[PDB]
């Protein structure tokens, strides 16, 4: 029913990164530099298999500071989490969605059972609701 | 110096940090783009405040980016820079060997001077064993 905090996510495989700057549609509240991490089970789905139960993707979001035309990572704003479990999270397409303010376990952000996150991710139905693609 | 080994499988290693260097910045040429730093297990012992065992490898992975409606999106890989720790083998440049691979390709080795040019800049970080990156949370 609740998404588990993903302890140890920082040592998982770095899928990709992206910078969202002011003015982008997703600025609020996804503005900043973000990195996507996948555990072993999520890698299987990214590589083209089905996502097994227990797959986890993390969206790791940092503020940045612009300093002499370099963007430098500042403080972590939040993490977004998707946890695969076809049965428990069937209401939201088999993924449970949670946000943790500042990446801390006790700061849960989602208040609508994940429906809001799910409504945008539904656009990626064809890729099992995941936007990120593996690059080399 | 012997050759620095191409770091096979580095994409699976621990992601240390990232930074974006944009036009105007002093390092735009040649380090412009979005870069990511990776470290293998031995390098982590060194980054943690331990000492660096021989066999520690750090990788700087550099991508061009594109601007897309107030997002910077990663484009093509321009190169990877590699530091491979071997105190005796690479003593001429501080115990680390330095190599670049154009577009990340094993056959596109870039360094022609034994790593002296790369070392000239990293020597500023003598105090941290020639490594600029710091571990974060
Ligand atoms: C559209 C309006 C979105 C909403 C609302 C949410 N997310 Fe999403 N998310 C979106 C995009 C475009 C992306 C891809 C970013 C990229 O670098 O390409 C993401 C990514 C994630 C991920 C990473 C896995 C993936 O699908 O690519 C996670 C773990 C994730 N998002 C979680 C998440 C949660 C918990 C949300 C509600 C609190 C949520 N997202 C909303 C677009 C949108
Ligand atoms: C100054 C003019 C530099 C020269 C020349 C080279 N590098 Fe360097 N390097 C420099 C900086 C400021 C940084 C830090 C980037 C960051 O995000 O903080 C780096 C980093 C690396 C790394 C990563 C490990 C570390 O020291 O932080 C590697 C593996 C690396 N650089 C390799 C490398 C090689 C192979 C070079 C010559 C081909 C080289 N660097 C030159 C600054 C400068
Ligand atoms: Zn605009």
């Amino acid at each position: 029913t609740k998404v588990k905090y993903p302890d140890g996510f920082r040592s998982w495989y770095h899928v990709k990164s992206m910078v969202i700057q002011p003015g982008h549609p997703l600025e609020n509240p996804f503005g900043g530099i973000h990195h996507v991490y996948a555990n072993a089970e999520a890698i299987q789905g990214l590589r083209g298999g089905n996502y097994p139960d227990g797959a986890v993707l993390v969206f790791d979001l940092f503020d940045y500071q612009e300093d002499n035309h370099a963007l430098v990572e500042g403080k972590r704003k939040l993490i977004g989490v998707m946890e695969r479990d076809a049965k428990r999270f069937s209401a939201t397409g088999g993924w449970g969605y949670e946000g943790f303010g500042e990446g801390k376990p006790d700061k849960r952000l989602v208040t609508d059972g994940g429906q809001g996150c799910f409504g945008c991710h539904a656009a990626q139905k064809e890729s099992q609701y995941v936007f990120s693609r593996l690059r080399d």
